[PDB]
């Protein structure tokens, strides 16, 4: 829980399958997670988790910002 | 069978020149790409808009954002997932 | 006359010369020629004229070339 | 000497409470080999929020300052300023 | 035989920066002739420097590419003669 990215701002339609092949860029990825609803239906972040820490600051410069579906995400760390 | 619209961009402000062939090669960067569409007019001109359908939905955020607002003769393309 | 694989080429700098525009403008693809029409006293004028080979090499070179700096000059490309 | 150790340290400031010595070592190693890095801790202590990079070749001095300065750690751009 | 048209001059220079400096990275715009900081009449370095390039080509080629770059912090200034 030390190598755990916030990437908020998600358009409807990113699914955590296109978030892994695209932090997988900054490093080997252990899992991706969109929270769903009580309900079921997905929230509008996701919580990534990098093998490597180093990966973290990596990923932030790296994609911080880019537009998926139009939508910029927007990485938080802790 | 129908989505098939998943995997399918609408690209606006196509400048007149543009050829079904051009988007092709152009969006071809992005995946392979199944056909692209021009639709035509009662007097067989264009819209000024194309639909793009590709093989994997994956290349659809990526074609926009690899292509979006490229100048095509001068005029940016305005891409969509959605329109 | 179907030479439509050309592309205007203006805002010259008084030091570019066809010479340097053909290699410019073959990183977009095959040139035919590059010309620099000579004015009335035999001095070169201020744009080119660059005829591709290929159409497609035309949008490209717009896109790829258009605005850059030749001698401190951008270039100003135009399709007629 | 230890002029000749001056002429190839450079000073990074403006550091996320995060970036560690190994951190910036394989950042600057991107312009040339680096002898030390050393973030200074004080009295207690602390530590700093800035750090002493030492290459190795003068080069790599204006390289990296080039290469690095102002990107972010953590969302924090460093800040280098040579002597 | 005495031709400026491969000459760039690079203005605005910090005084730290060495004719070896500006060789190694002009040369990124093709081989190069020779690089001259000239001194003042009293052998003090000045703040620009000429750069020889062996063939023409590279004047338009290096001036796009390395104008405004920044050496130790200060943006050099070409101009091509």
């Amino acid at each position: 829980a030390d190598r755990t990215l916030f990437v908020g701002n998600l358009e409807t339609k990113v699914t955590e399958e296109l978030l892994f092949e695209l932090f997988h860029q900054a490093g080997p990825v252990i899992k991706v997670k969109i929270p769903k609803d009580k309900d079921g239906k997905p929230k509008q972040f996701a919580f990534v988790n990098f093998k490597h820490e180093v990966s973290v600051p990596y990923a932030m410069n790296l994609l911080n910002g880019i537009k998926l579906y139009g939508r910029p995400i927007k990485i938080q760390f802790r």
